[PDB]
């Protein structure tokens, strides 16, 4: 069976992606090595705190492939800024608070929860080019052992 490769809108370019203390970076800055955006569902949880930190275990191995990592989710740079002097990441974390970002990569779902519907981030990752192609997504993300699996398929469609 196949499916349909994903289709970013043009406006993902240059679209501000907010960092902490009024900084900010965008996805066209990231021209010329690898970018792998991971986007979870909420701060400070046990899934978010090990996603990261899985990430963080493997970012020399990251670094020695020239990639870049940056974490997304639609939390407050406050939130995030709490999340960070929790548990240390050493890569940026994305507070996409229009969900303009997560729009763009279609990673908002609605889901029947507490009872009701909520609309929400579906963990995803994506695996893009020095060229800026999306080369390789993830979506319905498990924890266990992700970051290895993105590290494996960075080293697969690179050197
Ligand atoms: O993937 S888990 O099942 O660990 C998970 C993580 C964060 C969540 C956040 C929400 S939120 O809508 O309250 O932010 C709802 C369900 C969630 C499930």
């Amino acid at each position: 069976m196949t499916d349909a490769v994903l289709e970013l809108p043009a406006a993902t370019f240059d679209l501000p992606l907010s960092l902490s203390g009024g900084t900010q970076t965008t996805l066209r800055a990231h021209a010329g090595h690898w970018l792998v955006i991971y986007f979870y569902p909420k701060d400070s949880t046990p899934g978010a705190t090990t996603e990261g930190l899985d990430f963080n275990a493997l970012l020399p191995e990251f670094d020695k492939a020239g990639a870049k990592i940056l974490g997304v989710s639609r939390d407050s740079v406050k939130s995030h800024d709490n999340f960070c002097a929790k548990q240390g990441f050493a890569f940026p974390l994305v507070s996409d608070g229009d969900e303009a970002l997560c729009r763009a990569f279609d990673v908002i779902k609605e889901k029947n929860m507490y009872g009701k519907q909520v609309l929400g981030i579906e963990r995803s990752t994506f695996l893009l080019s020095p060229e800026g192609q999306v080369v390789q997504a993830w979506r319905k993300v498990k924890v266990a052992g992700h970051a290895d699996a993105v590290l494996a398929a960075l080293k697969a469609h690179a050197k």
